[PDB]
C-alpha cells in the first residue's frame, strides 16, 4: 500500500519549499492570542487560503464565546472538510493561537508552537490539490479534514479549565451534529493526527497510543525510505525522528477532547520539546528549515498513501 518509487518522487516534487515558507508560514508569525486582532487576521488568512484551493473545500468557522481568566473571550476554530458528503475523513489538526505572555518582552510568536504545523497543513493541501480534487470528484469514500484550533494554550495557567478552549468546544459541537453514517460527526473522524511542536532541529516522536501504532510505524518506514532514497537533508542517520519504544512522556493537547469520545488519535508532537519551547526565542530564526521540509516530505508521502492519491 506504499507508493511506487515513481509515484513517491513525483509527490515529493509537488512540494514547494518557498511557498511553504513565504506564503504559508511567514504570514502566521505574528502575535495571535485569543481575541486579538492578530488572531482574527490569522483566522481570516487561513480561511481565505483554504477557500482558494482549487479542489473546492468546504470551510466553516466554529465561533463561540467562553469564560476565561481574562473575562469573556471569543474563539473560532477553522474547520476545512474537502468533501462534506463523505462518510469519514482523515483529520489533521493543529492550533493557530499563540500563547499569551505578559507585556514587557519580545513578543511570543510560537514558530514551532504551532505556526509550522499550520503551514505544513496548508502546503500539503496545496501540493496534493490535483489528487485531492480528483478523489473528491470520484466520491472517494474517505476524505481529508484540516482543523486549525483556537485557544489551545492557557491564557493565564494550564489546567483542565484554562486550556484547550477550541478543541473542547469543537469536540462537543461535533458530538451534537448528526452525520451519515455517523451517527454524529465525531464518528466521521477515522483518524485524528495532531501536529504540534514541529520545526526545531532534532525532534523526537514516539507512539503515544497503541491503538494507532500502525500509522506511527508507517511514518517511521517513510522516514527510513526517504532517507535511503536521498530525499532527506541534514539527516545523516536512517531513523532520527520516529523513535521506537515507550514515549518520553504524554502531553495534554487538543486531541484529548476527541480521545475521550473514542476517536483514534496519533499525536505528532516532539518529546522532548524544542529547546525554545514557551520562550520568546520560539521564532523563525530558530527554526531548522531542512527539518521542516523533511517533515513536509514525510507527511506528503503519508497522506498520499493513506488516501490512495
Ligand atoms: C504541559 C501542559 C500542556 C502542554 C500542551 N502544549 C503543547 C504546545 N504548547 C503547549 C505542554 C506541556
Ligand atoms: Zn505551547
Amino acid at each position: 500500500g506504499s507508493l511506487p518509487e515513481a509515484r513517491l518522487r513525483r509527490v515529493v516534487g509537488q512540494l514547494d519549499p518557498q511557498r511553504l515558507w513565504s506564503t504559508y508560514l511567514r504570514p502566521l508569525l505574528v502575535v495571535r492570542t485569543p481575541g486579538s486582532p492578530g488572531n482574527l487576521q490569522v483566522r481570516k488568512f487561513l480561511e481565505a487560503t483554504l477557500r482558494s484551493l482549487t479542489a473546492g473545500w468546504h470551510v466553516e468557522l466554529d465561533p463561540f464565546t467562553a469564560s476565561t481568566p481574562l473575562g469573556p473571550v471569543d474563539f473560532g476554530n477553522v474547520v476545512a472538510t474537502l468533501d462534506p458528503r463523505a462518510a469519514r475523513h482523515l483529520t489533521l489538526a493543529c492550533h493557530y493561537d499563540s500563547k499569551l505572555f505578559p507585556p514587557g518582552s519580545t513578543p511570543f510568536v510560537g514558530a514551532t508552537d504551532s505556526a509550522v504545523p499550520c503551514a505544513l497543513l496548508l502546503e500539503l493541501a496545496q501540493a496534493l490539490d490535483l489528487e485531492l480534487s480528483r478523489a473528491k470528484k470520484q466520491a472517494a469514500p474517505v476524505t481529508l479534514q484540516l482543523l486549525f484550533l483556537d485557544g489551545e494554550e492557557a491564557l493565564k495557567e494550564w489546567g483542565p479549565k484554562d486550556s484547550l478552549y477550541g478543541s473542547r468546544h469543537l469536540a462537543q459541537l461535533m458530538e451534537s451534529i448528526p452525520h451519515s453514517p455517523g451517527p454524529t460527526r465525531i464518528q466521521a473522524i477515522e483518524l485524528f493526527m495532531l501536529l504540534d511542536l514541529l520545526g526545531a532541529p532534532n525532534p523526537t516522536f514516539y507512539s503515544h497510543f497503541p491503538r494507532t501504532v500502525r500509522w506511527f510505524h508507517r511514518l517511521r518506514s517513510i522516514e527510513k525510505r526517504l532517507h535511503r532514497l536521498n530525499l532527506l537533508q541534514s539527516h545523516p542517520q536512517e531513523v532520527m525522528y520516529f523513535q521506537p519504544g515507550e514515549p518520553f512522556g504524554s502531553v495534554e493537547d487538543d486531541h484529548i477532547p476527541f480521545l475521550r469520545r473514542g476517536v483514534p488519535v496519533l499525536h505528532l508532537i516532539s518529546t522532548p520539546f524544542p529547546a525554545v519551547w514557551h520562550t520568546p526565542a520560539d521564532t523563525e530564526v530558530n527554526l531548522h528549515p531542512p527539518t521542516v521540509h523533511n517533515l513536509c516530505r514525510i507527511l506528503a508521502v503519508f497522506l498520499a498513501e493513506y488516501l490512495g492519491l
